[PDB]
């Protein structure tokens, strides 16, 4: 089998994209927020806090005649941002782009955190990390991939994600007309749960390519480029009037600017950043501040290959038995 589903960026920023997905008998279509550095398919729901919803559509369990409550079971889980959400358990059908999983974990929010409730447009979030980070207890549960893997007809899910603009993720097969040139495939590591490899290094704009090597994971829930400080000030050092601001939260930059693109290494191969990707508009309305679109990693602890460079490439997370990660330009 395969699925197939467009991704569609949530405001003109692009800081997060949803896809729908169809969850239930009947389906209920919710927009969720597929995620590479998660493993927990939650929804808002009809168990969902009142206050704390604010124009989300919900699911509602006992609108599906296939939902069954799995019993004991609960969730909770904190993301990179300091955001948060909890709740309980059914198993209900989940399908994505036309590919179906029977019997998948539905985590249903009894509570979420603020900037959950005040993202309108993004119903939850589904996981496409490791079932070794799902949180549910007692009994950790899989993801939708793990779940459609074996029915799939190769075992991989692919991530062309647009610049202001929708995209695809598709599951099972690997589009060649989405890509130019070849794929280089590259060693992931597992350990941590996420789909963690390493780049072979950067370059700013048309400068040249420094070798080193940067362990990162590939998350397509995050929205920005998180790298390491030195690498980060390379690369800001390149915008007059650049500076890292205390009070915003990173760095700034005059919107008057003409930013550079980034490159960097997927072994031999190079993905290049637009500037323009680089850009996330007035740090507030009628600011002539803007923040970056990369940022340092010091104090995440783990560098973040976020949507601001993965749109730059068509991304194949290949999950057979030794897992790699492709990429291509496009």
């Amino acid at each position: 089998s395969t699925g197939s589903a467009t991704t569609t960026p949530i405001d003109s920023l692009d800081d997060a994209y949803i896809t729908p997905v169809q969850i239930g008998t009947p389906a209920q279509t919710l927009n969720l927020d597929f995620d590479t550095g998660s493993s927990d398919l939650w929804v808002f729901s009809s168990e969902t806090t009142a206050s704390e919803v604010d124009g989300q559509t919900i699911y509602t369990p006992s609108k599906s005649t296939t939902a069954k409550l799995l019993s004991g079971a609960t969730w909770s889980i904190s993301y990179g941002d300091g955001s948060s959400s909890s709740g309980d358990v059914y198993t209900d059908t989940v399908s994505v782009g036309g590919l179906t999983v029977t019997g998948q974990a539905v985590e249903s929010a009894k509570k979420v955190s603020s900037s959950f409730t005040e993202d309108s447009t993004i119903d939850g979030l589904l996981g496409l990390a490791f079932s070794t980070l799902n949180t549910v207890s007692p009994t950790q549960q899989k993801t939708f991939f793990d779940n459609a893997k074996a029915s799939l007809d190769s075992p991989v899910f692919t991530a062309d994600l647009g610049y202001h603009a929708p995209g695809t993720y598709n599951f099972g097969f690997i589009d060649t007309t989405a890509y130019t040139g070849s794929i280089t495939y590259t060693a992931v590591s597992t350990k941590q749960g996420f789909w963690e490899w390493t780049s072979t290094g950067y370059a700013v704009g048309s400068g040249t390519f420094k070798s080193t090597s940067i362990d990162g994971i590939a998350d397509t829930g995050t929205t920005l480029l998180y790298l390491p400080a030195t690498v980060v000030s390379a690369y800001w050092a390149q915008v007059s009037g650049a500076k890292s601001s205390s009070s915003v939260g990173g760095y700034v930059f005059p919107c008057s600017a003409t930013l550079p693109s980034f490159t960097f290494g997927v072994g031999s191969a190079r993905i290049v950043i637009p500037g323009d990707y680089i850009d996330f508009g007035p740090i507030s309305t009628g600011s002539s501040s803007c923040f970056g679109g990369i940022q340092s990693s010091a104090g995440i602890g783990i560098n973040i290959f976020g949507d601001v460079a993965l749109k730059a490439a068509f991304v194949v997370f290949n999950g057979a038995t030794t897992p790699t990660l492709g990429f291509a330009s496009k």
